[PDB]
This record gives C-alpha cells, structure tokens and sequence, in this order.
C-alpha cells in the first residue's frame, strides 16, 4: 500500500516510483483568498504525479485487482476515457508492467491524448457517430465504449470503470479522509467537494463522519461535463467557478481547473452563510492543474 | 526562508501557502528505466506549484530583493518572459503581494501566456519586428525587452532578469544541493543538469563538492531554445532527448519536458560508459512538466 501502509520519507530520502508519489498531498491554508473569520484550507491534488486527485482512485483500483488475483502480471488494461482517469491508470500501469490500451472518440481535441500517449497508452480513436471534431456526442461516447468493450472480449484484458468499480470510492476513505483529518489535527467543521463518479465526495465525507460525527459535508452541484446534477448540497454557476478558478491564481498562486473554481466558490458561499460555527473550518479539494485543459 | 529554515509539514500538517509548495520536492529512483548496475535517481522539480524547477530561482530573487529593501511591499514586479521563469515569478508575486507585468512577443503561441495570466500578470505582447506568428527572432525579442525596460523606467518597478542577478544560482545552491545530499544520504558520484542560466548546474553542483569534492559534475549539452553550448560535459542530440523523454514516460509513468529527456539521455550514457566507480549513484533533475508545452 503505496499511500497508507508506507515508510517513504518524500521530504528526506529516496521515493522508490511514482507510485509512492500518489497521495499524501499538501493541505493549503488559502489565507489570502479567504482572511477569515473560519479558514478555508485544501488539498492540493494537482500535485499527484499525473496532476489530478485521479491517480489516487487509479492506484487503488489496479492494485486492488491485483491483490484479488484479478488482474494477473503483465495483463492488459482497458478504458474509454479522454479525461484525467486515463491519465492516472496511464501512470500506474507504466510503473506496475501492464499493457494499457485507451479508446476515445475522434471528436476529441488531439490534447486530450497527449498524457496517455506519453505514459505508454495505445490511444484507439473511434470515429464519430452524430458529432463533429470538438463537439463529442452521447453516441460518440458510446461507440467508444463498445470498441473497448470488443477489444476487452477478444484479449481477454481486465477493463477499469471508474463509474461502477467499488474501489474507486474506497480510495478516499483510505487516504483522503485520514489525511484531511491529520493534517487538520481533527479540527474540520465541513468538507464539500463536486461528483463526478461520487468518489472522492463520499469515500472522504464517510471517514470524516466517523472520526466528528458533527461534521458537515456537501456536494457541489453546477446550477444546470466533469461534475454532475443530484445529501446538502451547495449550488455553483459556471460564471461562479470560473470567478473563483482566478482569485484562487491571483490570491494564492495556484492554477486550478473549472472544477476548483465551483469548490472555492461553494467554500466561500458557505463561510459567507453563517450557518456554521463561530471560526469554523471548511476544507475543499483542488482537483487538477489548469493546464491539463485545451 | 519557506525553503531552507522551515518547520513546515507539508505531509502531517498545514502548508501555510504556495510559498511553501516551492522546494523539498522529491528525489524519485529510475530503477525501471535504469535497472543496474548503479542507480539513476532524479529530482522531481515537475512537482513545484508552477510545474518547474524555476519556482525555486523566482521565490530567491523575490525574498532576497524585499530582504535586502530593494522591492518595497506592494512595488509593481516586470519581467520579459514566455517561459517557465515568467510562471514562477507571477505565482511568488500573487502570493506576496506585488503586482507583476510580463512582455513578451505577439509572435508566441497565446498558450505561453495562460499560466502567468491565470496567476494575475498584465501580460504585455509585443509587436514583430523580424518574426511572424510562431516564429519569434532575436529582434522579436530585443523589442520585448525594449518595451519593458521603458515600463520598468516610468514605473520604478523591479526588472526580474534571471540571466543577469546574482542570487538566480543561490536559489541551488542553499535549496537543491543540499536536499539531493540528505535525500542520498550522503551518496552521489555524479550530478548533470543542462543549462539555461546555468542557475541550476552552477549552484547545485557547488554544494555537492563541498561534502564529497570527488563527485562528478556535467554540464549536459545540446549537440549543436531553453538549454545551450557553452566544466565536464556530455553531448545529447534532440533525437536521443526525444528518446528518453517516452521511455521515462513509459517505464516510470513521469511526463516531463524536453529538457528532462536530454538529462535522462545524459545520465543513461554516463551510466553505460564505465567512467564511474562500480554501482555509482547518479542524480539528475526532472525540470518540469510535459503539459507546459503546446
Ligand atoms: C474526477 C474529477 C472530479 C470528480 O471526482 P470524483 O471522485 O469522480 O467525484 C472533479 N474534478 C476533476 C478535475 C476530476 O478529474
Ligand atoms: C530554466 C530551465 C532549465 C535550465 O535551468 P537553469 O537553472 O536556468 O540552467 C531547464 N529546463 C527547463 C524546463 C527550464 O525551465
């Protein structure tokens, strides 16, 4: 267990792979951003080694697989992804010796495969059912799914579904939890991150609970791609996040996805509310690097 | 000194703000891409807040200039830059306070310019004089730095020149060198970096030949942009750095520069050579992020 079970010491010796990069990510105090009363502070994910929080689930669900015996030694690995998941699965299968092939629909910028390829991924692109290039459909999506599909039936190769694998939660309730809760010396009086697959939102919120029961934790929600629609939860406009995805560079010094604006403004919405305690501290996630983005 | 005197705890505690992000990064073992015998171990400068080795040489000339009385609290900050230096400067600027304007030619991909303008720099482009649209010439950048040395002149501002100031090596020096010796434990036989400034190579190796003067220092050289032809030195052609830079992709999961590629190329000839004493420890940097590149 690279993340939880490690005697690494990153700071003053040697970090064996990149997998001992995973995880253990700095928790910020965003002091200049927000100068109080309460203090916003949050982990910095963009700096896992492929730059998103997507190495962490990455990480769990292979060596997961491997630790049942489901996925065997030097195994090929399957996903349809043009997002961060590839990324992260791209790293750790390079690391751990499995084959990975990637598919994507054509409609995708040619960026969007750039990290994959560089890790090793064998990038199928799948023609365009209804799309166009840069308008990628549904059914775009869904031819994709089918290539990777085929392509798993006929090598027998072990598909990673960040959507529907158990362990991609069970990430975050090993590693992001305990670390928030450390970091903070148990003081934390609300976590609010956005879903995408739910991951990190509950696998964090379940361990927080059990440690302060008091906690509150919500979902940021867009008023209306990456994060999703629908237990509190905290509403976020496009106009909102990317107003926040700038003070959070021009405050603090970090450059951020869209995704990390809808949190800092959700964070900000919140400590503005009052409905939390006097000095209370609220603690988000900065999901991924602002250049990871055509 | 977030750097050097820190009692910071970037993995158990509270990081107090990007400042502290800058430096202690990790030094990674190669040991699948260089499997024996001796050992490839490399800095994992990527991983700076800005995504390169310059951070370090941005926090130095800043807090040294406001530790000296030079840069006033608040004084505006100019630099001509559409590289890494630029991004480095405008995250440190953001987080202390100094409003920063960059110049650099209009002939840059407007991709140059994203970073430093999502952390708060007036980006200033400059016409043509020579050059066109992706091709920016000496002349291109000789009005670049024209324009802002008029700014800087009507302003009062503080010139940022990573070239030409003297505390650009110290950065390496009191930072990178003696982070490799305690990461390392004391074992090194060699160090190469290329050179740009010649901040890096310059600082760094100087400290490692003051606690083991019989370390092996190398200047690693273009055959014929960033780094340049000029003590001991090794020779990478842009095929061999292009080489290297997916093979550590590939075996190590790390996406990294061009650069970075040059500097695994070296370390990979230096290794095979037999110069170094048998099961000789070798250390090289990772100097910054693939995706900061068009
Ligand atoms: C995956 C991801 C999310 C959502 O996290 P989940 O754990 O899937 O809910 C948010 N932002 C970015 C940039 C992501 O890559
Ligand atoms: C600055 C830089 C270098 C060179 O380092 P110096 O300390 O200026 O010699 C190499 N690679 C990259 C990517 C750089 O940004």
């Amino acid at each position: 267990q690279s993340m939880t079970e490690s005697t690494v010491d990153r700071i003053n010796g040697i970090t064996p792979s990149a997998l001992d990069l995973i995880g253990n990510t700095p928790l910020i105090a965003l002091d200049r951003l927000w100068p109080g009363p309460g203090r916003l502070l949050a982990k910095c994910e963009f700096l896992n080694p492929t730059a998103s929080l997507k190495d962490r689930s990455s990480y769990y669900m292979i060596a997961k697989a491997k630790e049942s015996g489901q996925l065997k030694d030097g195994e090929s690995v399957i996903e349809v992804t043009s997002g961060n998941q590839g990324g992260g699965i791209a790293c750790v299968t390079a690391v751990m010796g499995h084959p990975f092939t990637v598919t994507m629909s054509k409609g995708n910028s040619p960026q969007r495969a750039i990290m994959m390829n560089a890790l090793g991924a064998n990038v199928i692109l799948v023609d365009q059912v209804t799309g166009k290039p840069g308008n990628v459909t549904a059914d775009d999506v869904a031819a994709a799914e089918e290539t990777a599909m085929k392509i798993r039936e006929e090598t027998n190769a072990y598909y990673v579904d960040q959507f529907n694998n158990p362990t991609n939660c069970l990430a975050h309730y090993e590693t992001t939890g305990p670390e928030i809760w450390r970091q903070t010396n148990g003081r934390i009086d609300a976590f609010l991150v956005g879903c995408g697959t739910g991951g990190c939102f509950v696998g964090t919120s379940k361990f927080l609970k059990e440690k302060n029961p008091n906690v509150r934790c919500f979902v940021v929600e867009p008023e209306g791609p990456i994060a999703g629609c629908t237990n509190d939860s905290i509403s976020v406009s496009d106009e909102e996040a990317i107003e926040y995805r700038k003070l959070l560079g021009q405050k603090e010094g970090l450059f951020c996805g869209f995704t990390t604006g809808g949190n800092i403004a959700a964070a900000i919405k919140l400590l503005k509310s009052g409905q939390l305690p006097k000095d209370a501290w609220v603690v988000t996630i900065l999901c991924d690097s602002g250049l990871k983005y055509p």
